[PDB]
This record gives C-alpha cells, sequence and structure tokens, in this order.
C-alpha cells in the first residue's frame, strides 16, 4: 500500500514489537508501531527504538478515551490547527459520537508526534502518560478497593491494612472472557492452617493467613522442603559461605508463627533434632534455643501437645504490664501481675510444669505502634497516612515528640513505669525474658551511640538477675495497689525451704512494685523465706522524689536492712510521681562480697524423652536480647555498621547476662521498603556484601560478629521469615479475587472483584535464590531421610526435595496485599475478551489484538 493510518498497526505480532505479560497486554505498556506521522500526510517508518504508549491508540472505554484527549489537550498538547483546543475538548465525554472521538484521537497523535519531535524524545510523553494514568481509577490504585477509601476511615497504628488483600486462584479456562493463567495454578494453597487449625478442624484461634506482602504458600510440599534448605543454610552460614567458620546461627526467632502453615514449625523442630539431638536432652535443646513470635494464646496449647519444639511468646504478660503499670490513667489492679500471664506466679514452686515461654516489656513492633499512633494524631484528615501517603518526615516529627515525652513525668505517649515493668520481667520465674535494644539505647541514633534514660535502671536489673535470681517465686499483695514479688534463691524451692545449694543463702530477690502515685506512706513486711533469717540485704534500687537511687541517697530506706529471725524484711514505701516511677519501685538483694552466678546447668535438670523445651531453672537462666529497631538509621560509615559495633561490644552483652542474641532479619532489603529492616526482602540468601551492605552490614561482617558473640559465651538466633517476601521486580499475570486476611471474598463500599487478571509483582529471589535454593536438599536427604518421608499434618504428604526453588513465582504464593497498580490494566477488547499475544511459550489463545493496532 501507499503510506497512511494503517501504519498504526504493530510492526510485528511478537515480543520484539509488543510488550506483554505472559501474553496479556497492559494499557500502561508501550509498543512499536509500523510508522508515525506529525500531520497525517507524511509517514515515517519506525526504527527499533521508536516505541509509543498504548494509551495513544487504545483505551478500556469511550469514557477513558475522552479523558485522555481532554487531559493531553490541557497539559501541553493544544493545537488549534488540528481541532484540539481547550474549548473544543471541554465538553467531550463517554457519549460523544464515536467518529469524532476517533478523529480527535488521530489528530492528537499527530500533535503528540510534533511534541516528540520538538523535545527530541519520548521522555515528557512518558511522564504525561504516567500522570494521566494516575487519574483513571481502573489504571491506578483506587480500583483495587482499599479499606482506606471507606467514609470516615480510622487508620490502624500497625501501619498495615489486614483486609487489603487479594488471593491467587486457579484459572485454566479456554474462554477468552476469563483468560488463562495456568502456569500459576496450584494443588495446594491450604490457607489458615494456623496454630490449632493445622488439620483444618479447629478454628478456635481464628489466626489469619495474610498479613502484608506476597504471602508464601507454606502448605506447598516443595516450599516446605525449601524452608528446610534455608534453615540448614542459616545454621551453617559462615562455613557454607567460606566466611568465619564459627559464624553460624544456633537457632531461630520465628517470624509470624501464627500466620503460616503450622507444618513448618513441626518440620523445623524435626530438622534441629535430627542435627543436634535436642529432644530429651536439655543441654542440646537449650544450646539451640528457638522461640516463636505470636500474639495468640492458643499457641501455648499447640506447643505443649507437640512437646515444645519452640518457646511460646507470652504476649498476655506484655499487655498486663502495660495495662497495670504503663498507662497514665485507668490502670488495672496490681494483682493482675500475679494471674494474667501464661504462668500464674502466686506461689510458683515446681519445675517442668509451666509452658516454656519468652516474655517482653517492648519489641520493635510495639514501639512502631506508638510512633504510628503519634503520626496519625499529628496528621488527621489524611486517611491513607499509613499506606501510600506515609512520609518519613512524619516519623521524624513523631520521634522528636517521643524523646521529649519519654523524659516527662506526665507522659502523654510513652510508657509509664518502664523500670518497674523490667524489674517484674527480669525477676519472673518460668520464662526467658527478652530485653529490647531501644530501651537501652536511643534507637534512631547511630547504633549504640546514645544511651536511653532507662539504660542505668535496666542494666542494673540485668546484672543482678545473673547474680541473684533463682528458686521458687511468691507474689503477694501488701495493699490494694502494691505487691512484693520474691524469689527464694538457687536451690530454695519455697518460703519454708532451708536451701540445698552452696549459693542458697546468698541468692534470691525482692521486687516491690506499686502503681498508685498517691499511695500513703507506710511500713510493709516482705517474706524473704526461712533460708534468709537474720540476713543483711542491699538496697539495689529505691525511689526518690525526682527518680531512682542506686545507693540509698534521699530515699525512704537506707543502704542496708536486715531481716528478723523469721526471714521477714521490714521496709518503708509511698507513692511517687517522676519520669522513672508513677507509684513505687524497690529492689532488695542479699549483700555479698565477691562475684556470684546462679545459673543452673541443663545437665542438672530433669530430662524428659517427650519434651524438647522444659520450663525449669536451667531454661530460666537464659535471657534474650533483641538487637534492633525498625527506626534504626542507615549507617554513616563501615565502623557504624551494626555488625561491627556489636562485635566490638561482645563482652558488654556477656557482662549484662545476655545468653541468646536475637539478630535482625539479615536478608537483602527491598530498597523502597518503609524501614529497610529485613522483613521486606528480595533475596533470602544474600545477607549483604562489602559493596552492597544491608542496613546492618555485610555477610562477612555478620559471620565475624556471630563468632565474636560465640567467643564471649553467647548463642545467636536469626529472625527467620517464612511468611512473605516483598519487592519482587518481575510481573506475572495472575487470576485474583478481593479478600480479607483469611482469603474470604469481601465487598468494599458495595463493590468487589473475583477471578480477574491482575499484573502482580510475584517473580524474583535474586542470585541468592538462584545459587542456594534447594542446594543442600540432596545431602539432607542422605543424612536425614526421615525429613522427606514424614507426612505433614495439613497435607498428609512429606516435603518434596525433588524440585529446587531457584526463583519465586505465583505458583508458590497464596496471594498479596494490594500492590497499588490497578485492577483494570489488563487489555480487554470491546466484546470483553482478553487481548493476547501468541508468542514463544505463551500458547493459551490465538493472537487477538485491538483493531486500532490491527
Ligand atoms: O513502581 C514502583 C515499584 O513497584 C513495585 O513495588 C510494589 C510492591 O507492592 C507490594 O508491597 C507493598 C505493600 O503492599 C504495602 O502494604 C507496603 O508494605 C509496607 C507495610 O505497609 C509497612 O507497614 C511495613 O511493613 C513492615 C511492618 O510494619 C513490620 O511490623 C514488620 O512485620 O515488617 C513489615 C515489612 O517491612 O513496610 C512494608 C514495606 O514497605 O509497601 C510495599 C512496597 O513498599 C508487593 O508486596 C511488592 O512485591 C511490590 O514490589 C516494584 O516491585 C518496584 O520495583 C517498583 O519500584
Ligand atoms: O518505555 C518503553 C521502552 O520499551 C523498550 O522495549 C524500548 O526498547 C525502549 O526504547 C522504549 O522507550
Ligand atoms: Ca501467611
Amino acid at each position: 500500500m501507499g503510506p497512511g493510518t494503517w501504519e498504526n498497526m504493530a510492526f510485528a505480532q511478537d515480543s520484539s514489537a509488543i510488550n506483554n505479560i505472559d501474553g496479556y497486554l497492559s494499557y500502561t505498556d508501550w509498543y512499536r508501531p509500523y510508522g508515525t506521522s506529525q500531520d497525517g500526510k507524511t509517514w515515517y517508518k519506525t526504527t527499533a527504538m521508536d516505541w509509543r504508549p498504548l494509551l495513544m491508540y487504545i483505551w478500556p472505554s469511550k469514557d477513558v478515551q475522552a479523558q485522555f484527549i481532554k487531559y493531553f489537550v490541557n497539559n501541553g498538547y493544544e493545537n488549534a490547527n488540528y481541532g484540539l483546543t481547550k474549548d473544543t475538548v471541554a465538553n467531550i465525554n463517554k457519549d460523544t459520537n464515536t467518529t469524532v472521538l476517533a478523529n480527535m484521537a488521530q489528530n492528537l497523535r499527530y500533535v503528540i508526534e510534533q511534541s516528540i519531535a520538538a523535545n527530541k524524545g519520548t521522555s515528557k510523553l512518558a511522564n504525561d502518560i504516567n500522570s494521566f494514568a494516575a487519574t483513571v481509577p481502573e489504571l491506578s490504585a483506587s480500583s483495587e478497593l482499599s479499606l482506606q477509601s471507606m467514609p470516615n476511615y480510622r487508620p490502624d497504628k500497625s501501619g498495615t491494612i489486614d483486609s487489603d488483600q487479594v488471593i491467587f486462584v486457579n484459572n485454566n479456562s479456554k474462554d477468552p472472557r476469563k483468560g488463562n493463567t495456568s502456569y500459576a495454578d496450584s494443588n495446594y494453597r491450604l490457607m489458615n492452617r494456623t496454630i490449632n487449625n493445622q488439620a483444618g478442624n479447629n478454628n478456635s484461634d481464628n489466626s489469619p493467613e495474610l498479613l502484608v506482602g506476597n504471602d508464601i504458600d507454606n502448605s506447598n510440599p516443595v516450599v516446605q522442603a525449601e524452608n528446610l534448605n534455608w534453615e540448614y543454610f542459616l545454621l551453617n552460614y559462615g562455613k557454607l559461605m567460606g566466611y568465619n567458620p564459627d559464624g553460624n546461627f544456633d537457632g531461630f526467632r520465628v517470624d509470624a508463627a501464627d500466620n503460616i502453615d503450622a507444618d513448618v514449625l513441626d518440620q523445623m523442630g524435626q530438622l534441629m533434632n535430627d542435627m543436634y539431638h535436642t529432644k530429651g536432652n536439655p543441654q542440646n535443646a537449650n544450646d539451640h534455643l528457638s522461640y516463636n513470635e505470636g500474639y495468640h494464646s492458643g499457641a501455648a496449647q499447640m506447643l505443649n501437645e507437640k512437646g515444645n519444639p519452640q518457646l511460646y511468646m507470652d504476649s498476655g504478660e506484655f499487655y498486663t504490664l502495660e495495662n497495670v503499670l504503663g498507662r497514665a490513667n485507668n490502670r488495672d489492679n496490681i494483682g493482675n501481675l500475679i494471674t494474667n500471664s501464661i504462668v500464674n506466679r502466686q506461689n510458683d514452686t515446681t519445675e517442668n510444669e509451666a509452658t516454656p515461654n519468652w516474655s517482653f516489656v517492648t519489641n520493635h513492633d510495639q514501639r512502631k505502634n506508638l510512633i504510628n499512633r503519634l503520626i496519625i494524631k499529628d496528621h488527621s484528615n489524611i486517611p491513607d497516612i499509613m499506606g501510600s501517603a506515609y512520609k518519613v518526615e512524619y516519623a521524624n516529627q513523631a520521634w522528636q515528640e517521643f524523646y521529649a515525652d519519654q523524659e516527662k513525668t506526665n507522659k502523654q505517649y510513652a510508657q509509664y513505669n518502664v523500670p518497674a515493668q523490667y524489674a517484674i520481667l527480669l525477676s519472673n520465674k518460668d520464662t526467658v525474658p527478652q530485653v529490647y535494644y531501644g530501651d537501652l539505647y536511643n534507637e534512631t541514633a547511630q547504633y549504640m551511640q546514645e544511651k536511653s534514660i532507662y539504660y542505668d535502671a535496666i542494666t542494673t536489673l540485668m546484672r543482678a538477675r545473673k547474680q541473684f535470681v533463682s528458686g521458687g517465686q511468691t507474689m503477694t499483695k501488701l495493699n490494694n495497689n502494691l505487691l512484693a514479688s520474691v524469689r527464694y534463691g538457687k536451690g530454695v524451692v519455697d518460703a519454708n525451704s532451708n536451701g540445698t545449694d552452696k549459693l542458697s543463702r546468698t541468692s534470691g530477690m525482692a521486687v516491690l512494685v506499686g502503681n498508685d502515685s498517691n499511695m500513703a506512706q507506710q511500713s510493709v513486711a516482705i517474706n524473704m523465706g526461712r533460708a534468709h533469717a537474720n540476713q543483711q540485704y542491699r538496697n539495689l534500687i529505691d525511689t526518690t522524689e525526682n527518680g531512682l537511687t542506686y545507693d540509698a541517697d534521699n530515699s525512704e530506706n537506707p543502704a542496708i536492712l536486715t531481716t528478723d529471725s523469721n526471714g521477714i524484711l521490714k521496709v518503708t514505701v509511698k507513692g511517687y510521681s517522676n519520669p522513672y516511677v508513677s507509684g513505687y519501685l524497690g529492689v532488695w538483694v542479699p549483700v555479698i562480697s565477691g562475684d556470684q552466678d546462679v545459673t543452673t546447668n541443663a545437665s542438672d535438670v530433669v530430662a524428659n524423652k517427650e519434651k524438647t523445651f522444659e520450663s525449669n531453672a536451667a531454661l530460666d537462666s537464659h535471657m534474650i536480647y533483641e538487637d534492633f529497631s525498625l527506626f534504626q538509621p542507615e549507617p554513616t560509615s563501615v565502623e557504624n555498621h551494626a555488625y561491627n559495633v556489636i562485635a566490638k561490644n561482645a563482652s558488654l552483652f556477656s557482662d549484662l547476662g545476655i545468653t541468646d542474641f536475637w539478630m535482625a532479619p539479615a536478608y537483602t532489603p527491598f530498597g523502597r521498603s518503609r524501614y529497610n529492616e529485613g522483613y521486606s526482602m528480595t533475596d533470602r540468601y544474600n545477607l549483604g556484601t562489602t559493596a552492597n551492605p544491608t542496613k546492618y552490614g555485610s555477610g562477612e561482617e555478620l559471620a565475624n560478629t556471630i563468632a565474636a558473640l560465640h567467643k564471649a559465651g553467647l548463642k545467636v538466633q536469626e529472625d527467620i521469615v517464612m511468611n512473605q517476601m516483598i519487592g519482587f521486580s518481575g510481573q506475572e499475570a495472575v487470576t485474583v479475587t478481593r479478600t480479607n486476611n483469611r482469603g474470604m471474598q469481601i465487598h468494599v463500599n458495595g463493590q468487589t472483584y473475583a477471578n480477574q487478571i491482575y499484573f502482580a509483582y510475584t517473580t524474583g529471589g535474586g542470585n541468592g535464590q538462584e545459587t542456594y535454593g534447594g542446594k543442600y536438599l540432596a545431602e539432607l536427604q542422605k543424612n536425614y531421610p526421615d525429613l522427606f518421608t514424614t507426612k505433614a499434618i495439613s497435607t498428609g504428604v512429606a516435603p518434596d526435595p525433588t524440585v529446587r526453588i531457584n526463583k519465586w513465582s505465583a505458583k508458590y504464593q497464596n496471594g498479596t496485599s494490594l500492590q497499588n497498580i490497578g485492577i483494570g490494566l489488563a487489555v480487554k477488547l470491546a466484546n470483553g475478551d482478553y487481548a493476547y499475544l501468541n508468542s514463544g511459550d505463551n500458547k493459551a489463545f490465538n493472537t487477538l489484538l485491538p483493531t486500532a493496532i490491527s
């Protein structure tokens, strides 16, 4: 033919001239037409570099075509000579005649080609297309139907939106109206097999499958084998990388244990017993301490029934501590500290009975909830403030407000009675307590550079624990708002024991806590036990008008008091109100001359063939340290990499009685993630290089840090994160449905969608996954064949080591939180059929394209 409008056709019907996603077309993608023109008269053939946006040629409707013409004429593509002025376009809409819309669009393409010529490139055009697309609901975030759009929405302090999800469903249809994404089909995706619902027949926990990100299908037997690979890797990190050969993790902090198929918890425990013989061997179990993060109390029962392969997280204790001691007003009664925990501590005088557990005053997420509350307070009328309208400047403002408020007596945001919360935590029996980095240090400064105001109080309590805390526990109300928590000492079982250990006489502790700042002054009697008659006690911590004293300076009691002939200690107390105490805090320990360490060895406790973890004096001797904050800043030098600062201070952590060091998730972070902390990772096996460190440092540094912690006598756990990955660079065409956090379809303001092609980011994993994914499966099968013959509960089948995961894609994923791309990107023709490019491996339908690009 002669030259003309037919040159709008695609240069060729394949991937060399039409971008596509598994054969489907996206309205925001570009294509190479055969030719282009600036006036409709002279037409120029296209080089391989001359690509154009599809939104110049096709649209999902007449409405959107009219908006496009309108928008471009109002943003630099006005030309009176081609019938395109602000006046000529002001009234056009979906009901404008078809032939004049097509004419206006053709003339606009000429006007656009003139702009491309003038600007010597498509750079401005590309920005104008992106700016236009953001104003069209079906081509942008709002059509995904966020809960944030609801009238008078209240943002959630968690900073995630639980019900903003989509599931990936099967679709092997031959109907072009439904499309086909069969490469992403699965025989698994068993969702919500969480905690006691592992077998699908007890949802008394109602714990959700979905949190945030791309949710991994931990019911897929190939995925379950890959988790064993990943565990084995981390447990031998340093020697498998050729880095420090003692730079190997000893165990795991298990992220999101309530939100993944519980099979993986059974399987992790099995692996670690195969490798280290933990079951029935407290010394081996305790050397490989592992503990599960969760806020559902039903996990205690689950873990007991399983023989306790990991520690239960006692969140009840945290909420009790905050409700009793931490509020400004409407404090719960002091007695709740006795009863409202997974362990009742009224008179706790036995061992191997309580649910093995870990407890805390603060963790990284709880500090975040406070900071996000503050952000929401500071910037009301911004409903999506916790989603896409979040700005780091709001966090900075909140942190400045927090540090100021933390120093006040009348705190508006920060917790009251932080020292007393710790005094209870670190004296409690039948728990492994967990101290938070950000309660010892100002967590937004460079790593460990600024001590927190609570550093002195908490570190005093930490050292005394190692020296003194052992034996039975009794907690007793002395009045309606004040309590004494007493430990009787190593080898002292209860208040009536004489003591059976050489350290019995000189160990034990009394912690006095009240939560009424107006409490009248009075005397109180504390029962130290029969092993502690006529004995001198030191005033470790007492309260003063302005704070705490560590040497009985200007407090109600002197530096030493002595018990009577029955073991009763007599003490004076009253209510105070200062930045450290709202109520009262007192701590008493026996006076001693030298060093003392009351740790009980695991070789000396009762072994039980059916238990891994047992709550006894040996396990109680452990203390966990959370080494990070979400708001930890990017380092300013190699010397300030957390890993190097940590290695340098190894002896400090040992001196504070820390036995188990919880290291942040060390994985390569998604660069655009909110915090760059490691839970939003793109590569599960790359833990940073010298050229490209993570927030915390390089892999080589990590291995040296672990070795240095081992040299100081500590064991080290890695935060293992099976639930989600975030930041995949590869898009895939998936078939999806709008759901809540359990994968059940919902409506949002009366609207919904189901079985729709969505161009989600799903594919990636980095070179770490390529190299290390499944690498160790052959050897694990050779050494521990039972791992791949034991039928898992949720599926009834063993993990499958015959397939290696070198690259993640949707077939291994349950779904995703909303990705802010739009549900209408997928090109449909007028009749509703999906457009499709039959090329290469994409054979699902015959090539079918819009008529505008022939
Ligand atoms: O073209 C731009 C960009 O596009 C792609 O990336 C899109 C990305 O979308 C999805 O991930 C986003 C997610 O859906 C959002 O909810 C949001 O996640 C936030 C949380 O909202 C936030 O609270 C926090 O989460 C942490 C918790 O607070 C904490 O308690 C603990 O549990 O750790 C959590 C994990 O960090 O931070 C996350 C992360 O910011 O933002 C997400 C994206 O930032 C989808 O899952 C991703 O796979 C998609 O990549 C391209 O990938 C990208 O290359 C391109 O530049
Ligand atoms: O942004 C669209 C881009 O698509 C690529 O496939 C082309 O090679 C680029 O020249 C073009 O600009
Ligand atoms: Ca999950």
